[PDB]
């Protein structure tokens, strides 16, 4: 996150951490078993990170749960990043407390405007590299489809869409990918790709959870 705060310990406590030795991407909790990410940042072998405030302590309300299953959409395109979102199940149920916590997914898709909470451990620096220990925080609002194309140097899909800031300064950024946007309190996007971090006229893109809600309940329901 570039430009954003520290969130303050557990006040996102649907964030989790995904962990291969090292953390490499986000994911949001959708309930106690399964975790919404980013196709992107698939690998096998990932380890859930829980309740995590500083990321390099043990500090007390971690839970540390292995991915049993990693199912990428079948639709995803790693060219065209359409359909960037991932569904992983846990080895075994996460205990819910109030620092361990699900994070409602949309009945309806997020209003253009809507000032959004974005999360992660991912890069703080626009040029250059500095991670954090601690969980960062940035709110922002979704912009009109018409400035995410007009700013945009890629094809947008309709299953994306973004927030940010066009002056520059405040974004998303490498290892925040696959974790959360919530919008009044529901899950609406998924932390996918941006041209750079930060840059002028360069705004983040996210993909649209409100367009997979059935996919992933009967995902789920399968599996
Ligand atoms: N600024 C962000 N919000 C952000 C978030 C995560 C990672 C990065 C990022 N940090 O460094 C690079 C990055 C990156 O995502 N680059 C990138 C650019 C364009 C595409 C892309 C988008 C749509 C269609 C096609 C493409 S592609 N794959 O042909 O380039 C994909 C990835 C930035
Ligand atoms: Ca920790
Ligand atoms: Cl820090």
């Amino acid at each position: 996150i570039v430009g954003g705060y520290t969130c303050g310990a557990n006040t996102v406590p649907y964030q989790v951490s995904l962990n291969s030795g090292y953390h490499f991407c986000g994911g949001s909790l959708i309930n106690s078993q399964w975790v919404v990410s980013a196709a992107h940042c698939y690998k096998s072998g990932i380890q859930v990170r829980l309740g995590e405030d500083n990321i390099n302590v043990v500090e007390g309300n971690e839970q540390f749960i292995s991915a049993s299953k990693s199912i990428v959409h079948p639709s995803y395109n790693s060219e065209t990043y359409n359909n960037d979102i991932m569904l992983i199940k846990l080895k075994s149920a996460a205990s819910l407390n109030s620092r361990v916590a699900s994070i409602s997914l949309p009945t309806s898709c997020a209003s253009a405007g809507t000032q959004c909470l974005i999360s992660g451990w991912g890069n703080t620096k626009s040029s250059g590299t500095s991670y954090p220990d601690v969980l960062k925080c940035l709110k922002a609002p979704i912009l009109s489809d018409s400035s995410c194309k007009s700013a945009s140097s890629f094809i947008i899909t309709s299953n994306m869409f973004c927030v940010g800031y066009l002056e520059g300064g405040k974004d998303a950024c490498q290892g925040d990918s696959g974790g959360p946007v919530v919008c009044s309190g529901k899950l609406q996007g998924i932390v996918s790709w941006g041209e750079g971090c930060a840059q002028k006229n360069k705004p983040g893109f996210y993909t649209k959870v409100c367009n997979y809600v059935s996919w992933i309940k009967q995902t789920i329901a399968s599996n």
